[PDB]
């Protein structure tokens, strides 16, 4: 058959390590060009090429909490491949403690990436990809964590609740508005990335049957392939709703 | 590739509208079909719109006969090897309040709308556990499981019912390790026979106060979640609710 | 002050455990209250242990039985006047996942938990409807009618179909000027004979990876927020979802 | 019933001096609370306090929430007025009028520094001068429907109002868990009428649409204080975690 991103252009922030590398690396089997960010350009520049070649992805080192780096991130993506269709905000950051132990530093820099660079890149995903017919798709990675809390991450938990509502007015203005723009929020369960191998223990805390029913924790193409659902005209009808893949972690 | 190689799909209700594109969809991506329907002329017709006996069939059954499950599953495994994905799609709808349902009106949709579903999902964990096939139920609720509506009541009972039920046989499943996966799927307003027979529906549900996007969905766009959700793209997605609805419950 | 001034409620279930607390607060409240249940000497007593006839009464009627409803509501209006406050709290659990539901068990508990609450809800919708009652409907979900349990497959749909049915029921009303509001509450673990009677349950709830308070409420934790949805003081709440569960769902 | 509800309670309620926040106050005095209410206009503030009672039971204390060094001041005068603290409702907010696309960087951090920086404020601290000191210690968090869906015309309130929603959760849960006797819970309010929707030219019309609220007209401020009496009464002793919507239908269609 045929590719199910077929013409798709996509920036992918933070898709130079965990789940932004599996959404990217998925996108391209699937024909679309991708341009994936990151902060360390020489982890970012090897993890492009482990993909493909600049004829299909390329690498802008960008913060996404760099409101004025996200003008230059649309322009390069559009004079390398052609007019942004695909946005997916998926940069972020965390913090291990509760709301009471959250200092005001930890809780200001976790939301600048978190709730910031994602109202950055929908905004201006909006302005730049609305009115053009490109079956365009914004995806903002929230997390189970958007929709229960967790008493260790206060600032994460109001950051993804915070992204999984604003991707709601975002979609309702853009389809009120005919501009041919989606917005929906993928929530993750657990999934073995450097994020959590670098905390220690993680994966056997949330692998037990109380926190995941499956009993073991999710892999990086667990969430690509559902925002290659999100990205594809295959999903033309879906806007404002929330994607939950997370081994039956908020079921029970 | 074939996105549902090896896979064996009973979709009920598959010989009009949303379940028929499901059953088209699941045939283009590789799986063996059974659909099934009460209307037998309808469901021969259905059949070989999509494809030949080598992959698709028709099975008349009533998705409330509960007898009739079994047949249903030992009648797809001599035709196409062990059920590996059940899509309970099958459901009606009355043009009802809470306050003007008669007692028959309620039970009539809650056999097919619920009961059926139950007998699907019991008889699918049975027949799918243990057997490494990377089975997946997907239980068709609605839109109408998440928020309620005036004039369908006994339908909003039976899918809030179906959505939480699921999530307790996916639970179930997976804490068993049963190797089977239960979601379902939330339609918004989707243009089939149950809608265009209602007279105005689609005008109503155009409206943007009901339907942001200002129109409503096609067959085709149920089909594709459920394609996701067949497949092993989707194995660690279990007990969630997916919601293709062009912002209905977004506002 | 009587929060509940003026107010004629029937409480199905009232006999013991949640049913029990809400009618004692009710009449504490100033209420007028008939409480049903299917053994009419705990009936009596519960009516006793309250108040005498002139406060609270004891009518013996099965939830699941339609023809009852009209003849408890009768009986509720000779005694005290109009009915104002209906809360369908009368329900029953079984102990089977999904795969393990027999039909009958599904047919038992859901002719009582959910046909109960449509034939409570339906014919208090047409008795206390556009009569300046400040009329409430409090239909009893749970938690589990928000999360799915493993071993509660088929409760686990009537408290799922509870809570979608209620907002169909506020929407109708709220639409027509009825003057009634509909609501479900939905107690996390809860000390009551029904709990009691189940071997271990209220040890493996208390766990704090089930409700993180560490412990099961109590039945005057249901009886309070009940008071508030039957009172005036929540006139403009209708539709909604009051959870009272020690942190149950919030995790 | 024959005793009041809040009896022994000291709340604070940020945003106090209108709308909602002033019904909020007004309701726990009644109910046997002493009350510090806040704003950041002192004739407003001074007027407000003065209408509901004397310095015995309320009081009024000049504070953006937004400022995080007064929230210290904030609760250390409770306390000299008071003794400690059992209250705490995250009352006060702001609104922008700009979908997310229009939304200035400008509009989007000031509402977040109140709406969303303030409630954090106000949790953490709250948490910190209540736990394990058996005062049946409750937080009410301010959130809206629009933390449960989302309006085209709100994109930052939204953002704001959905991270109290999940934020209020993380708290509630490690209270809880660690037997703090401090429980988090959400208020949900769908329209009510209240200075904020008033200078909103058309937005009671709008919002009394039936496609809006079912009921076809806008709540009261006294519905929002008698659901946060609940929550701050030791009635509620069950609840935490929670969000209590009080909005005529809104969010159920
Ligand atoms: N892993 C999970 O279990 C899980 C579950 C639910 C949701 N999520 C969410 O999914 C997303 C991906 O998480 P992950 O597990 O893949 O994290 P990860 O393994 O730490 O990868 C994060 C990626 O984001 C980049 N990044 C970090 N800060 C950035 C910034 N300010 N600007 C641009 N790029 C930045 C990192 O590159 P540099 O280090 O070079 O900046 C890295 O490429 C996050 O939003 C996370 O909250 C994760
Ligand atoms: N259309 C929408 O807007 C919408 C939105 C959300 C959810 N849904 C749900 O999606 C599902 C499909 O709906 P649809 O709109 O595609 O309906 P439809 O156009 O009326 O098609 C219904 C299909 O189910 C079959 N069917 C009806 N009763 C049956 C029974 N007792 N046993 C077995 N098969 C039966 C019909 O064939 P026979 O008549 O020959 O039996 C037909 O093939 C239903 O569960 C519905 O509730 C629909
Ligand atoms: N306890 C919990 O943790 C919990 C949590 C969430 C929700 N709930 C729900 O809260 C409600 C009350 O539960 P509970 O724990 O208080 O139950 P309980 O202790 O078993 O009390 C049940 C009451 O209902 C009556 N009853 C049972 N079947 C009936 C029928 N068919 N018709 C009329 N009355 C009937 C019983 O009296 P007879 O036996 O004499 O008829 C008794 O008065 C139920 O809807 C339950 O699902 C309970
Ligand atoms: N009204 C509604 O329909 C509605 C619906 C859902 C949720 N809400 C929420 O309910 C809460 C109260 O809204 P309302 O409608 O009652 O608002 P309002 O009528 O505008 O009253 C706002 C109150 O907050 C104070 N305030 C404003 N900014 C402040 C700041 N930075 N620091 C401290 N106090 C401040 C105001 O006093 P000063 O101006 O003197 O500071 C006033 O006392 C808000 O969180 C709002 O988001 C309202
Ligand atoms: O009936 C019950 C029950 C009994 C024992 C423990 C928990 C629960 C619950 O959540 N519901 O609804
Ligand atoms: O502030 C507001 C408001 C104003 C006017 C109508 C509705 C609303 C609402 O839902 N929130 O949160
Ligand atoms: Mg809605
Ligand atoms: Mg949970």
């Amino acid at each position: 058959m045929t590719d199910r991103l077929k013409g798709k252009v996509a920036i992918v922030t933070g898709g130079t390590l965990g789940i932004g590398l599996a959404i990217a690396d998925k996108f391209v089997e699937e024909g679309a060009k991708v341009v994936i960010t990151g902060r360390h350009a020489d982890v970012g520049e090897k993890a492009a090429k482990s993909i493909g070649g600049t004829d299909v992805i390329r690498f802008v080192q960008h913060d996404a909490s760099d409101e004025a780096g996200w003008t230059k991130l649309f322009d390069t993506t559009e004079e390398a491949f052609g007019p942004v269709t695909t946005v997916v905000n998926n940069a972020g950051i965390a913090v291990s403690k509760s709301v009471e132990d959250t200092t005001t530093e930890e809780w200001r820099k976790l939301l600048s990436v978190n709730l910031d660079g994602v109202f950055f890149g929908t905004r201006l995903g909006i302005q730049r990809m609305k009115n053009k017919g490109l079956g365009a798709s914004i995806i903002n990675m929230s997390s189970i964590e958007g929709l229960v809390g967790d008493p260790t991450q206060g600032a994460y938990n109001a950051s993804k609740g915070a992204v999984r509502i604003m991707s709601k007015s975002a979609a309702l203005d853009c389809a009120l508005k005919d501009y041919d723009v989606r917005v929906n929020t993928v929530h993750p369960g657990p999934i073995k990335t450097p994020l959590v191998d670098d905390a220690e223990g993680a994966e056997e805390f949330f692998s037990q049957r109380t926190k995941t029913p499956m009993g073991h924790i999710g892999e990086p193409n667990d969430i690509a392939w559902i925002c290659v659902y999100l990205a594809s005209d295959e999903s033309k009808f879906a806007t404002g709703a929330e994607f939950v893949v997370d081994g039956g972690y908020t079921a029970q």
